[PDB]
């Protein structure tokens, strides 16, 4: 119930909301049906338009008008936008040339330049070139201040998801709002787009940026607006907030646009009819921009204008259907369209099986739009998993697909042209980051970034300090001019063991063999000398990850490789060697083709061993160095130490030992060598963070060897590829995966054919950032560079795409 006989006068889009049942005259109010009874009269004035003319210029003030050009409009801050340049002479600002800001120019009484935040929905990155000439404010904003060729969103791209993303900082998983509709098992509860039950706290987790500013003390109200208040109405609020008293002014704001997604859905990304939709938003950005200028603001606010996820070409009839694949199509929930999520009908029924389900969608079709996953074997790099609302099945759809329960849904709902939603790595899907003030930095172009890295700088931005978030503090510290975040490498928790040689070989129990009994002064202090470090400068460039946790574990050095072996887990954590672009790949020698070695630095005790292999009918072995890559006869002998395995599946080995073989030496041809670093992940609770020992699910049968549920690798190489890997004097270049450790290849539908028909597509599809296996893995990487930390945090967020222009 609301009241709603109570009165708006002098309380137009008032920032404190008021309590039931009494009437509210805030900016969601239109939201709730609860504005007060003259709310429409007072605070929605339209009369006589938003723009002055000549006509009007020193009018008698009528308070009846949207807005005004008395001569009194300045004092009152509820000019029109263009009151200075139709009445007083003045210039719009996308006429004036740009001038660097380097100091904020701000008027007294302003404590820090203001922030204001300009969201565009469906604004695709590549609107920025192919819109240029229908958009001079954007177009101004974009190459006077910083800005990014384009900026990734988080998974899925829809836009709550997105939002709130923007607002937290935090992975959907994590703030909880996982699609723009949701069932809570807990709650027992729906969320939707429509409706009133989104109103509710608690879908709405993290701690957004309104409430980090209020908490420490900077004013700020929601991001939200109604949508039927008109967006020059919405420009004139916030200016009109920017105008109260020093005591009352709130120094965070944001626009909202529903615009250009509300067009590309209808008419297609790059449809005709979106011409008219961008040029109203660059209007709308003219409005602000020349509001601004008025209130002498223009060079004091730091402006960020940024989008929440791109547009594709999507129509009826590219709609595959479940009813196509399935016999118990009523027994499911789906949850439809650019994505796919599947529970069950009724939690009564316990035929319901997931297993046949995934079954009977894995590769049926030939050209099949779509691909199972139990939400665990997603790729780690989408964050998709660690959510009860995020449903056990889920389908990803090729981008430009929609998937759909039965044919009726999508008749009884061709209408639409655009949709988004897909995988955040699809070209289409981008968005638009541009940030333009005197924190920014000046005509800068910088590198592509996630969405969630915003959060920390628009706290920066605000002398804020940053709720617990998912971006990496430091690194979009090249963004910025000045307030950059100065991090601290974390402290190393564990120190590593360095065994000598410490057990003889038959104190070994292991059920191994090797034929290495084949046996001179000159070359036996050269291979102590290896084992004690004298080649880890080239094969650990950039010194030792750091151990995170407490936890025991020994450095092993070898002649091809450097190791961080854990005693607790058996095997390796990381493994680290490099692989110049003149290396030679040569094959397991017949003889040494099950060999493997007890390690006399480690006791047996804390070694794996080979009888546990034989007898696990479905599990095999791998080697994290790749004897392929060995240096000499010789040198390979190391490869096969029992520290160096570790466990797995003979369906994963097709594809590791490709990517040992054959790629590793082509990534080093391409690149002028390559440094890898390679380990196992366990993240059995799939919530992207390293698993402790009592939380692994899964041993090689009959032993305490922990099955890992992912293997990755870490390439880095010269930015610069004129130098080699192993000489490089500035800037590095990465790529890096986190495969999954499965026991068959169903997600490969043309694994049958040669690995080098399907593997490396693979592996591009599991492309992960180094942050992400720092997460998984509690290590710290390229501790010892000789590039500034900044830079290393950015290269830690790389993500290596693999999608075209
Ligand atoms: C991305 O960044 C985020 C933010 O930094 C990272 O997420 C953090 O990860 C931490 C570890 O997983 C986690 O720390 C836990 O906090 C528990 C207290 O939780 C509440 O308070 C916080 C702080 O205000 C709040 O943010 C939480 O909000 C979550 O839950 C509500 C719903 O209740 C949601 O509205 C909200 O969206 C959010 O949901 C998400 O997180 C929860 C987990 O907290 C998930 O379940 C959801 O799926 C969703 O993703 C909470 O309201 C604290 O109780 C935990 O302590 C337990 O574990 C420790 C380990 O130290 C153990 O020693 C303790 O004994 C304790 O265990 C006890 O409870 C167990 C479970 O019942 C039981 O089994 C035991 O036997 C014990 O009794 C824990 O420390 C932190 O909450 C989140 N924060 C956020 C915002 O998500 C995230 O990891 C990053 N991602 C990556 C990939 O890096
Ligand atoms: O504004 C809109 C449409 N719209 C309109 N009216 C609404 C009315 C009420 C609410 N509630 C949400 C939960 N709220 C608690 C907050 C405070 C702490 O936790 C979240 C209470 C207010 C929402 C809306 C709403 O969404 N769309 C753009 C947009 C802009 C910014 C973001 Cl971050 C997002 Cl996700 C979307
Ligand atoms: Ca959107
Ligand atoms: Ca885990
Ligand atoms: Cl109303
Ligand atoms: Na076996
Ligand atoms: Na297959
Ligand atoms: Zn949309």
């Amino acid at each position: 119930w609301t009241a709603t006989s109570g009165s708006c006068k002098g309380r137009c889009f008032e920032l404190q909301e008021v309590g039931p049942p009494d009437c509210r005259c805030d900016n969601l109010c239109k939201s709730y049906s609860s504005c007060c009874h003259d709310f429409d009269e007072l605070c929605l004035k339209t009369a006589r338009g938003w723009e002055c003319t000549k006509d009007r210029c020193g009018e008698v003030r009528n308070e009846e008008n949207a807005c005004h050009c008395s001569e009194d409009c300045l004092s009152r801050g509820d000019c029109c936008t263009n009151y200075q340049v139709v009445c007083k002479g003045e210039s719009h600002w996308v006429d004036d040339d740009c001038e660097e800001i380097k100091v904020p120019e701000c008027p007294a009484g302003f404590v820090r330049p203001p922030l204001i935040i300009f969201s565009v929905d469906g604004f695709r990155a590549s609107y920025m070139k192919k819109g240029s000439k229908v958009m001079p404010n954007i177009e101004k904003l974009r190459s006077c201040g910083t800005h990014a060729p384009y900026m990734r969103p988080v998974y899925p791209t829809k836009t709550f998801p997105n939002l709130y993303t923007l607002a937290t900082g935090l992975y959907p998983e994590s703030h909880g709002i996982v699609g723009n509709s949701m069932y809570d098992p807990v709650f027992d509860a729906s969320f939707h787009l429509r409706g009133r039950e989104k109103f509710n706290h608690r879908w709405w987790g993290g701690q957004p940026l309104w409430i980090t500013a209020t908490k420490q003390g900077v004013r700020a109200g929601t991001f939200f607006w109604s949508v039927s208040i008109p967006h020059e109405r919405r420009i004139l609020t916030i200016l009109q907030w920017l105008s109260l008293p020093d005591n009352e002014r709130p120094s965070v704001y944001a626009f909202y646009s529903e615009q250009p997604d509300f067009s590309g859905h209808k008419y297609g990304p790059f449809g005709p009819e979106m011409t008219n939709p961008l040029r109203e938003i660059d209007k709308t950005v003219g409005q602000l921009m020349d509001g601004l200028k008025q209130l002498r603001l223009h060079r004091c606010v730091n402006v960020i204008f940024v989008g929440d996820h791109g547009m594709e070409d999507v129509t009826c009839d590219r709609t595959e259907f479940l009813s196509n694949y399935l016999t118990n199509v009523d027994d499911i929930t789906l949850v439809p369209g650019t994505l796919g999520r599947i529970r069950a009908k009724s939690i009564n029924n316990s035929k319901y099986d997931p297993k046949t389900i995934i079954a009977a969608l894995t590769c049926k079709k030939p050209d099949q739009h779509f691909k199972p996953y139990m939400k665990q074997h997603l790729p780690k790099r989408l964050h998709y998993a660690n959510n009860r609302r995020i449903e056990d099945i889920h389908l990803l759809v090729d981008r430009r697909w929609h998937v759909a329960r039965k044919p009726l849904d999508v008749y009884k709902k061709c209408f639409f042209q655009g949709d988004h939603g897909f995988d955040n790595k699809v070209n289409s899907m981008q968005t638009v980051f541009v940030g333009y003030g005197p924190t920014f930095k000046y005509r800068t172009k910088v590198p592509p970034f996630e969405n969630i890295e915003l959060y920390n700088v628009m706290c920066d931005l605000l002398g804020l300090k940053p709720a617990p978030n998912n971006g990496t503090h430091g690194s979009l510290n090249h963004l910025l001019r000045t307030n950059t975040f100065r991090p601290t490498m974390p402290d190393e928790v564990s120190r590593p063991n360095y065994p000598g040689i410490m057990y003889l070989q038959s104190e070994f129990d292991l059920g191994c063999t090797c034929d290495d009994k084949v046996e001179n002064k000159l070359e036996e202090l050269n291979k102590r000398l290896h084992t004690k470090g004298s080649t880890k400068e080239r094969h650990l460039l950039y010194g030792r990850p750091a151990v995170l946790y407490r936890t025991s574990y020994d450095i092993l050095y070898h002649t091809d490789f450097e190791s961080g072996y854990s005693e607790i887990f058996l095997m390796p954590l990381w493994t680290s060697y490099t692989i110049s672009k003149q290396a030679e790949v040569s094959s397991i020698p017949e003889h040494l083709t099950n060999c493997v070695r007890p390690d006399v630095r480690v006791s047996p005790g804390f070694s794996q061993n080979c009888l546990a292999y034989k007898n696990d009918k479905q599990m095999s072995y791998g080697f994290l160095f790749p004897p392929y890559l060995s240096s000499s006869p010789e040198a390979k002998y190391d490869a096969f130490l029992v520290t160096n395995m570790v466990p797995m599946y003979p369906a994963f080995k097709r594809v590791w030992a490709y990517f040992q073989r054959v790629l590793v030496k082509k990534y080093a041809s391409e690149r002028n060598g390559v440094n890898v670093i390679s380990g196992p992940i366990f993240d059995y609770n799939y919530d992207g963070l390293r698993d402790t020992e009592d939380e692994i699910k899964q041993y090689v049968e009959g032993s305490s060897i922990p099955v890992p549920t992912h293997y990755y690798s870490i390439i880095t190489s010269c930015l610069d590829f004129t130098q080699p890997a192993d000489k490089c004097d500035g800037p590095l270049s990465v790529s890096s995966f986190i495969l999954p450790h499965r026991p068959d290849n169903d997600e490969s539908c043309n694994s049958s054919e040669d690995e080098s028909k399907w593997v490396e597509e693979l592996m591009k599809m599991h492309t992960a950032r180094v942050r992400d296996i720092e997460h998984l893995t509690g290590l710290d990487f390229y501790r010892k560079t000789s590039r500034s930390y900044s830079e290393i945090l950015t290269l830690k967020t790389y993500l290596h795409t693999y999608e075209s222009e």
